[PDB]
RNA sequence: ACAUAGCAUAUCAGAAGGCACACCCGGAGAACUGAAACAUCUUAGUACCCGGAGGAAGAGAAAGAAAAUUCGAUUCCCUUA
RNA sequence: UACAAGUAGUCAGAGCCCGUUAAUGGGUGAUGGCGUGCCUUUUGUAGAAUGAACCGGCGAGUUACGAUUUGAUGCAAGGUUAAGCAGUAAAUGUGGAGCCGUAGCGAAAGCGAGUCUGAAUAGGGCGUUUAGUAUUUGGUCGUAGACCCGAAACCAGGUGAUCUACCCUUGGUCAGGUUGAAGUUCAGGACUGAAUGGAGGACCGAACCGACUUACGUUGAAAAGUGAGCGGAUGAACUGAGGGUAGCGGAGAAAUUCCAAUCGAACCUGGAGAUAGCUGGUUCUCUCCGAAAUAGCUUUAGGGCUAGCCUCAAGUGAUGAUUAUUGGAGGUAGAGCACUGUUUGGACUUCAGACAAACUCCGAAUGCCAAUUAAUUUAACUUGGGAGUCAGAACAUGGGUGAUAAGGUCCGUGUUCGAAAGGGAAACAGCCCAGACCACCAGCUAAGGUCCCAAAAUAUAUGUUAAGUGGAAAAGGAUGUGGCGUUGUGACACUGCGCCGAAAAUGUACCGGGGCUAAACAUAUUACCGAAGCUGUGGAUUGUCCUUUGGACAAUGGUAGGAGAGCGUUCUAAGGGCGUUGAAGCAUGAUCGUAAGGACAUGUGGAGCGCUUAGAAGUGAGAAUGCCGGUGUGAGUAGCGAAAGACGGGUGAGAAUCCCGUCCACCGAUUGACUAAGGUUUCCAGAGGAAGGCUCGUCCGCUCUGGGUUAGU
RNA sequence: UAGGCCCAAGCGACUGUUUAUCAAAAACACAGGUCUCUGCUAAACCGUAAGGUGAUGUAUAGGGGCUGACGCCUGCCCGGUGCUGGAAGGUUAAGAGGAGUGGUUAGCUUCUGCGAAGCUACGAAUCGAAGCCCCAGUAAACGGCGGCCGUAACUAUAACGGUCCUAAGGUAGCGAAAUUCCUUGUCGGGUAAGUUCCGACCCGCACGAAAGGCGUAACGAUUUGGGCACUGUCUCAACGAGAGACUCGGUGAAAUCAUAGUACCUGUGAAGAUGCAGGUUACCCGCGACAGGACGGAAAGACCCCGUGGAGCUUUACUGUAGCCUGAUAUUGAAAUUGCUUUCUAACCCGCACCACUUAUCGUGGUGGGAGACAGUGUCAGGCGGGCAGUUUGACUGGGGCGGUCGCCUCCUAAAAGGUAACGGAGGCGCUCAAAGGUUCCCUCAGAAUGGUCAUUCAUAGAGUGUAAAGGCAUAAGGGAGCUUGACUGCGAGACCUACAAGUCGAGCAGGGUCGAAAGACGGACUUAGUGAUCCGGUGGUUCCGCAUGGAAGGGCCAUCGCUCAACGGAUAAAAGCUACCCCGGGGAUAACAGGCUUAUCUCCCCCAAGAGUUCACAUCGACGGGGAGGUUUGGCACCUCGAUGUCGGCUCAUCGCAUCCUGGGGCUGUAGUCGGUCCCAAGGGUUGGGCUGUUCGCCCAUUAAAGCGGUACGCGAGCUGGGUUCAGAACGUCGUGAGACAGUUCGGUCCCUAUCCGUCGUGGGCGUAGGAAAUUUGAGAGGAGCUGUCCUU
RNA sequence: GUGACUAUAGCAAGGAGGUCACACCUGUUCCCAUGCCGAACACAGAAGUUAAGCUCCUUAGCGUCGAUGGUAGUCGAACUUACGUUCCGCUAGAGUAGAACGUU
């Protein structure tokens, strides 16, 4: 009567890692993701795996890109 | 054949057995155990057992130790650790 | 104290009797309220889970050496000795070999306040902290049995065949009867018949040896028997004596059967205190704090290790929390069909309508992350020493699974129990209220209630219900009844409360009981009762602020566990004391302390003990189916071991039982006579009656005191 | 005092033997049969050896394996595997051999290179037996003996055919059997009644020829069925005798025991209360008796599970071993002929003869004979070797076994941050690319409508993206083309994740470059799977070390390689099973019974009413659907009990519910009467005796007014039995290589207790009831009884 | 021309605009190019033409934004098995914006 289910993956902690309006140091991770759910703004860059990191230590502010898309910019403190 | 096995007399405080469930030196020599199982390994060359001593026993007089400008049998104690 | 329902106490309390360490006295206790022992183990025990009959004594984290951290002390870029020698088994002197430290980095060569990687201080890792060290107090860990008790087992060296298995050597026993093979002998004619013969793991059947059935016994007469029957009973029989085979072995007509009441591998001593991730137990008091039942890995799943949650010390120092505000990320509930599927009815792609955990054109409530924002509060982190936890439960709620079963099972969030007493739910860990420092015969409230049991309203205003509905349950039925609205005295939609549907087993038995027509319901007013909550008073310990070192405020449930302060016992040193005009101890007492406990007085006792301050421990017992001793209960109970005794006469302190006599009874292939093994004086006579004899005893196989065994065969 | 007999059947031929103490048998032995080894220092066995037994025997003898008198027989196959035999080959050890490399250094003389002899670290080709591969044989060696269809001179059936497979397809006999699940097979016999028995048939799940087949006179403390006789076994009990019991005198235990002033009921509770709640009942003390409760007492559950617990047994589990065979070599000599061969004598050997020690089957010596460099013995090597030994034989798990799974990736569950479980719902991975990477430029899809791959309009977007799924992408991350190797070297501020080890991202910096005119981009692929600690071994470099010194051997560092170590944090280089012969430590953390919750299943009741019932839905019946009750069955959960809660069915005794079988009272009928059907009230009483089966249920027989259904631990084992059920023996079929297991089936098999409390049944005493008595009573309350037939009359 | 901007910008319909700017338009002579095609790409250029593009103005047919009010849904609380209070407040749908704001 045995079944052929019962196996999942490992959950990979995947989501926003800094809050809008927080002071970040210049290499912190800002958002992890599969494919661009949010885009790299100004002073921010995406690497392989598309994770968003801040190049320079400033403030992080989530913004809008058109009607649908979004973006993560890092102003200067 | 010579002879040598035997055989029979004689001498000998020769030997024998015990004993301290202590010590020591050889012969032979487990297992439970630890390895969180188990076999190499460990317990352990331990327990028991057998033989020989002796008041001690064994070791002992460099075919050694070392690497300085050397020491000079063995045993044992502290360290090296 | 003989009308009463009892974890045997506790609070209140008359009545009766006494009279102390003399102080809100002691003993008893009609009666009323409350109240289901203690440990252990558990999610959870009154538990019908464990364990303890009771009393007394004994009985469980210790020591040696190392490491680590903490307190104290001594010195300080230094600290310090080890063996040895001297010394009273002592300090102590001496003994600088050795160790730690002031310098680190690298695998290393080797550099050095730097170094390694590197082509490159480029960057980066590790250093430049600039005080260590020695001894000792405590915590903890390591190696030794290492908190105590407890295996089944394994190995080595011996002791066992007097039982039982098999064999060997030499002996013995089997009442009686029945049948009638071969063989032979005769008469015949190879074979027949009659005599004879006495064969047989033959037949019947005692001893003998077994053990089929069945009853009895099962704290037995007996650790395998007795009664009645039953089988072999000249043989593969039974049996005595002397011998032999021995445990990694031996014997087996073979059953895992026997090897000294024990055998899938004997018994004894040693390794040995084997090991036990398992059960059980683990001894004095108080004060403060106070969990977990989770993640990960695991030859792992009732174990362990790191992390999460607790505790103590030091430090940093606002970094903690709830709220307000703003910003944000994210796709749930909801909803919708634009995507992917599913789908109804038409029209002929399209109108209208539906479904979705793995659909989304959309999209909350909450929760989450922030600011360096404000407001109330006072935690938070780090580095250290120490742990415990890894079996969780119910309740509400969001889901999976199951069957929109389960006091089911698995996860998110919360609460309580765990570890939490008090009030309500009748009783009832988890439900509602509420967190016990202690005393009080004071007050206010909380859930919940106010007819009586049972504290407080037979309150108040307005209505509903007649079923005892209240005070267990549906589909469906139906001129029950009230409200309200729409309708042509009839008909309707919504509704309030009721009826039927409605059957279970010891006893009413689905309000806790009486009882209730209001003491049930719906809405609103008051009053009051009601807890260990809060308040008032007094008290006790911790704290922090100094109004005035005074007060003032705050805290004080607790299991695993962490920390502190103490009591008591034996001994030791020093000091100072008591004591034959009475020590220790024991008995009684109405005494002082917050507890462990400390005094005092009187009896008993007869010769040693306190007290202060330190030191050292075989330092505290209610639990181990703990060990040893005593003593209960069961209880005047079961039993008193196969069977015929009676009377007379004695002896006697005492006679169912001892002696003598008469009668009677039982055995008689034996209950008689004799001997081997074995026992080893039990044999006889005089005396005895403490213990033994399953009762008694004047008796004896018992006790005391003297005697008894004679060999050339 | 002293045989019951007869008719049949299964097993075993017979007498015998067996589990001391739960099994006496169908088990063992057996006389007989057959296979096999053994030439005598026999084989086999004991002991390390000497030495023995075998046997003071010798192939008509000795050991071992199977079967089991007697009679008739004993069929077939040699794949595989065991055994005997053969030696062509293939393969294989020590030992022989020593081409040949490396180390060192005299010397060379370059300057890291050459290299004598030695000493030394390793070696190659060749020679090296037995074994294994290979070739045959063997079946009273181990074992094993098929399917699927069609078809008349046998109605349906299949003598006969077609096909595939192999070692070979089960012969003679027997057959629902100690073997048959279905199944109490079908038939006949026996009985009034036959799950047993007998006789047959044959769909032989799953008979069958020496683990023998079939049959058999005699024998059996064997198993089974049936008669005659006989009976207290029984209907259905009665009385008498003795012992215990009871009362008296004497003596006088024991297990047990937290303290007890110890009631019932309905509840509640760790879900089965003397002790809690609420009610109901009970004056204080005994004595005799019974056995419902104290989850009564003994025995730290023999069942079940768990110990990384033991023990015994098995095997083609792992690693070993006593032994046995085979080679080189030492003891170990000569001759011939070519290391294989053959001859000789002195080594060695003689359980050979004689002689002497010696008025000894020991031994020693001497002499002959035989054997002879072999044997035996020592060291070394190979092989066989459950004969024996030490051990391993996973976990999760709605108990365990069987089934499945175990590591990584993507979804949903997942409750809009992240994380989040189940043996919840779906899938994938253990790679692939030298261009499917980088860069630079250009380009835009899928499908329809149109016409006959092509052309155009329409076409956010439905394609493609290597590969799952999700998230993204028309900045293109999709397509095409040029150029190249960044699929770089040393690193890395900071961050996410995180128990640890790991994992992921990363600006920027230096060395070197590729593309581009340049800014710039580039440390693989649109993102996320495609992987495995350490230890050890190998290889390439190197700066390090190299035990007096110089080299080297060997190490270290850097770079790579070797793990379905897939049980994927990997226990070792190396590992399966049974126990019903079992053993210890634990658990109600976890099963079997009973209890508890649930009600899927079960029993019953109802709603709607399409219909059937001559028309008529509702006398009776009730499709498709719907809603309940109960707590008897089959289950689910796993809450109490594993320091013990004893099973099914009968016997004794009952008691309760009502969902009524009979008797009592009614309604409606498709009720003429008798007789019925279906509802309704009713629990007072009653509710049979046999056959078969362990049986309950179930069928049958003969009656009756009727032959009720349920609860009470499927009531009751301190009241009884012990037939079945799961103890140890033995056997059948089947499975297993095996030890052994059941789907099974069959024959045999120790049932302990002296009653303390409550409870019940009897029977006394103390006090009470306002003086002490005797007698007669009322009766609150409680208990008993309560059934029915058939005849005649109307 | 070139940036910002959440389609309120778009899709659509009409109608109007010529070389002074924007194209279409003329050809391969080279620069460069088509897996064929001076189609595109790009080079030399004036003619002929707004027809088309483009831009400017008008239309609310689709597209998009979208209030209010109520409802669903819940945070929390209190009786209890799903109603009652208080706050937050949707989707859908009707009223509406709307034929683009805007730098250098
Ligand atoms: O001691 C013993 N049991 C102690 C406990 C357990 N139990 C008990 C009762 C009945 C059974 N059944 C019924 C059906 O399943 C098999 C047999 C059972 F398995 C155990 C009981 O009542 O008490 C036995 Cl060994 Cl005598």
């Amino acid at each position: 009567s045995s079944t052929k289910n019962g196996r999942d993956s490992e959950s990979k902690r995947l989501g926003a890692k800094r809050a809008d309006g927080q002071f970040v140091t210049g290499g912190s991770i800002l958002y992890r993701q599969r494919g661009t759910k949010i885009y790299p703004g100004e002073n921010v860059g995406r690497g392989g795996d598309d994770t968003l990191f801040a190049k320079i230590d400033g403030v992080v502010k989530f913004e809008r890109k058109g009607r649908d898309k979004k973006q993560v910019s890092v102003y200067a403190v």
